[PDB]
């Protein structure tokens, strides 16, 4: 108890000890490099199509997004602070991938906490929920063939030379797609891509978002 | 008088001793786990669209939790048991709509209260669009909707959730409002996901409601 | 000549100085040291009222006032300065909220307050405001009713009291071609007991009958 | 080659050291000229009476804790910066009914003599009946720009002349403009003492042919 | 090793960024050449109630600075970092009619490289003036609009386009909207206002509703 209560604050300054040593012993992580290339590992979780507006081409999605790499700068060991093996931490004190939708046509709207989780192998997760505006005609949403459309995420400003993407699985978590959006999910796929650019030797890589759907009845 | 002059150190002399000489506590763990209480005032179905399948509620959020990086001995303190800070100056909870479709917009002043036994109360003012199909909201039996409330980062080992009651308090709500309520009601609620390891927490909130006519 | 001015700046630079850092930012009112708030409202405005979703939007004119010892100074200490302009973010200002919103209040002057010497600070914040309303009868001859309560959301009355000059809003500003006409506006303290809290909390009720200009 | 190492340490002197300027006062006024540039009446609605309007607002004002000599860092006679580096007047629409919307880059222009130019180009709503607005006669607003803190004993407005520039008008647009006026006008109430003054902005405008 | 790398970049940066006060901006006596181009995604709504069309494009910007450049072997052959656009000065190239504020889609993070030039490419998406008129013939619509540095004349900042002609080649197979034409172009002039000469890049797009 008194015992147990001890416990409890020594597991803090513990953590915060983590914490110090961590963010700011080798302070930010610059990045990446092509001497250090990073892999970030992405999936997409589908909660709703909220709105699919055929007089813009423009189709809103709610989604979650899953986002996880791993770097020998977030690396300790859980026998000097008292077994942690992992914490919490707000998303801003460390270094996050710029991963974006490459035809979104408004800002990303962020739907959760921006808190990641880091372990003690210098891995990290972090699972930003957003609502997302994309380029997207939804012609034929109202036939039993229903209506496709993709949208591709990468990294904005670093090449496959720097960042390397990957998905789990080709399969979207379809598992928490709200039973009662206006519009039921025909099959939702996610795709590593690389492409080249004529211009630039450098590689280019993508997770393309591929979703067919149609109108509930 | 030379009395409020004293009282108003004291106050600023707390706030700066729980704050400046001692950190932010760094969230729960699985060996300091915290439980958060929560409990939901509805204030207003704004609107509902059928087109889009969202609705928008208006409500008060309250959130209880106590920390013992917070207490302090009033008499150390010239007999003060409790004080407001800015949200900004503590640890909050990252408690979550999991069905929101826009970002939830603050209505309240971002400020909690804190005692001296270390328990904090804080509740946000909050309007809220979130996934409803409102099919049936203008017949008798009117329309059902639910959404989940819960830590978006901490499994139910970090972060436990309750409820003092399993009714929503409808006591503020909005007379004119064009939907009438007849039910609503938040429940705890343990959650196995595949995403995740441990159970997760949730306290669910359904309301059931109509055209008031 | 230009000597002075150069001089009354030093002045200003100086009491802003001891009043914002030879003591720090008053930590709000306490049951021990409770502040009175006065409030009163300019109508500006009834932008809009949507009978779909029974919101209504205001725009207004909030005149703040309250004082406190520990913005207090002697003129004569500071070139006789009686008073100035500072941020509102460099002071203390109150937390008073509308209980029946809908959508945060949008600011639409800069904000900033006046202190004066006798420690006393005026604040007038102009804003838009959706409530909860519903506009039936707008296009009736007695119009519609609305009432929306302001007040401290997290001090009670034993922390926090609030006053009017006059029951009656100012309406000399009011848009002459609005949509809507005004045909009456009140302000009124009053002294609620919820059932949420053990301790009264203090509003002024604002009620606004209006209907469709013709 | 040497001058951005003047540009830095003229910009340090103004700012670094220099106790920099606490605002206008009854000891020290103000004077700030005012012109407007209209884009675009971009909106008129019947509904709400709420006209939205773009325009460029032009602002100028000099100030002694500003001043500098030229070949006291090396030639130079002006420098641009951030308008949160410096001082800006709190010139507000009296009537709008949305906050304003920034369109421009917030960087001002400050020169030797002490003097800033700030053009914040803008869009608001305000207060409007757009009544007639399908007539040949036309529509008909105002909106009273000015200080919202300072009286005229602490800020004085004045213009440069009182006719809108409409040299830029949009000339595509939905509404075409039969006049645009920017006009000083001093006010004494009856509350207060200390006369007031705003630049009152009216246009007449009407659905193009 | 792996871990050099990274140090060599941290010490590199910190080289720049804090010995090395940054770039106070241009002036008369050293002018800035930026060099724009369009790659015009969509264009997402035309309203012929308010004469506004909404674009989505991403605006490529690149410049030049000796403050800015390095020697890779005294660094460890690191040719080019990237770095949030914030720690460095860009130029305040704004769109002369916007009716909103451009709305970023894009990461705020810019490419720096050795030789001291800068690539800065922000997504945005834009509403400006234009009456769409006939967007739904033959012809089409034809809309322009101009940008430029909002604070800097011709004099400060000089205005550069690789070709005149807008990167399609990205452009939204799906749209509402097909391209007949996009095209950037420098322009100089006088204005009365003012004596200085004014730059700006002019976009003009012409397009029709899809059949
Ligand atoms: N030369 C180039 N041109 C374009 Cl028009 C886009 C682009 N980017 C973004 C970028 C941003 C800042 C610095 N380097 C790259 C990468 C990209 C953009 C769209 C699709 N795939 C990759 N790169
Ligand atoms: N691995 C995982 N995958 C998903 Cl797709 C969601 C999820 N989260 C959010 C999260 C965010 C950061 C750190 N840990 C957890 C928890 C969650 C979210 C929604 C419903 N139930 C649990 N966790
Ligand atoms: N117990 C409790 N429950 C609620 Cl649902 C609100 C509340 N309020 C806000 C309020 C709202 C409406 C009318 N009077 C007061 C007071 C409060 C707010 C924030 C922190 N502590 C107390 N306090
Ligand atoms: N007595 C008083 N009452 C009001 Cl309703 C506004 C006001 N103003 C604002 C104003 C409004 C219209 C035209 N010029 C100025 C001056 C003011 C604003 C804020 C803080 N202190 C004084 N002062
Ligand atoms: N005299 C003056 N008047 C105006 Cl109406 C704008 C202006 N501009 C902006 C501009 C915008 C479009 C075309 N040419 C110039 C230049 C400027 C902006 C800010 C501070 N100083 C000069 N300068
Ligand atoms: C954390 O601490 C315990 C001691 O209670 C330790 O034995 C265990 O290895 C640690 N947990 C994990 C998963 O490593």
């Amino acid at each position: 108890d008194y015992k147990d209560d001890d416990d409890k604050l020594h597991s803090q300054a513990n953590l915060m000890r983590l914490k110090s040593d961590l963010f700011n012993r080798s302070p930010m992580y610059p990045g990446p490099t092509k001497d250090d290339p990073l892999t970030v590992t992405l999936g997409f979780t589908l909660q709703d199509i909220v709105k699919a507006d055929s007089s813009t081409n423009e189709v809103d999605l709610v989604y979650y997004e899953q986002q996880r790499w791993k770097l020998n700068s977030l690396m300790w060991d859980p026998n000097e602070y008292g077994n942690i093996t992992d914490f919490r931490t707000s998303a801003a004190d460390i270094w996050t991938p710029d991963i974006t939708a490459y035809s979104s046509t408004r800002p990303v709207q962020v739907l959760s906490p921006q808190i990641a989780v880091v372990t003690h192998d210098g891995s990290v997760m972090f699972i930003p929920a957003q609502r997302l505006s994309f380029m997207c005609d939804p012609t034929g949403v109202d036939s039993e063939e229903g209506a496709t459309c993709a949208v591709k995420f990468g990294s904005w400003v670093y090449s496959g030379f720097e960042i390397d993407l990957k998905t789990d699985t080709d399969q979207v978590d379809l598992s928490s797609y709200y039973a009662s959006s206006k519009y039921e999910i025909l099959s939702a796929t996610q795709t590593r891509q690389v492409q080249h650019y004529s211009c630039c030797p450098e590689p280019y890589i993508d997770v393309n978002l591929v979703v067919k759907f149609r109108e509930r009845r």
